[PDB]
């Protein structure tokens, strides 16, 4: 069956490969073009980019970030690991454009999609890179809004400290497709303030509410879903 995502990663569990080699990201090229309140979540859209090396067949292009976060700083990831929760998680959703002629072809097949996932952790550590993002909120904060990003803004300036990952076959968080996941275990350090901030946002319409968090619970992994570590 398909596994769904996210999940408890059980670091006991994971497997080695010599396929997992460190992947090769290259933001170079990437700029955000607008930030979405789609009314679950804050969405950036790129122009650029890709992630090749590690374990896949060739390059994938970069389409967007997503985040998430909890209703406490303690509280808010996806993805968890060894049961522990991270404050929030960006993902960075790619696809594989070499192979397939848009993202919705890509999302058919299990070679379509890989998303990289950030973890945050808030601790009392205001992040300039991070902050570019929440100080673009104030532009959507009503459900169903889009805004141009304009300030400059390079996205490997949110990469962890150290790259190394765990993979598994999963599904995008919507569980419209299936999704490889490259979870990367150090998080990126934030301030309660910055991610206070994603709380003012609007859901949509009883009357709209504050989105307070946003993740979804985890799902059970499958007998035979193997989760790799590089």
């Amino acid at each position: 069956p398909q596994q769904l995502s996210p999940i408890n990663i059980e670091t006991k569990k994971a497997i080695s490969n010599a396929r997992l080699k460190p992947l090769d990201i290259h933001y170079n090229e990437s700029k955000p073009t607008t930030i979405q309140n789609t009314g679950k979540l804050v969405r950036i859209n790129f122009k650029g980019g890709y992630i090749s090396g590690g374990f896949l067949p060739n390059e994938y292009v970069l389409s967007s970030l997503h985040i998430y976060w909890g209703k406490e700083d303690d509280y808010g990831s996806n993805h968890l690991i060894d049961v522990y929760k991270y404050s929030g998680e960006i993902n960075l959703v790619h696809w594989n454009k070499k192979k397939y002629s848009s993202y919705e072809e890509a999302k058919k097949h299990d070679d379509g999609l890989i998303i990289i996932s950030i973890f945050l952790q808030v601790l009392d550590h205001k992040n300039v890179y991070f902050q570019k993002i929440v100080n673009q909120l104030d532009s959507i904060r009503s459900a169903n809004t889009s805004a141009p990003f304009d300030s400059v803004f390079y996205l490997d300036n949110l990469l962890p400290s150290k790259l190394d990952y765990f993979t598994y076959l999963g599904t995008t968080i919507n569980h419209s497709a299936d999704a490889v996941w490259i979870i990367f275990p150090t998080p990126i350090n934030i301030h309660s303030d910055q991610l206070s901030k994603f709380r003012t946002l609007l859901s949509l319409s009883g009357k709209p509410h504050y989105i307070t968090e946003n993740y979804r619970n985890p799902y059970k992994l499958n007998d035979d879903t193997e989760v790799y570590y590089s």
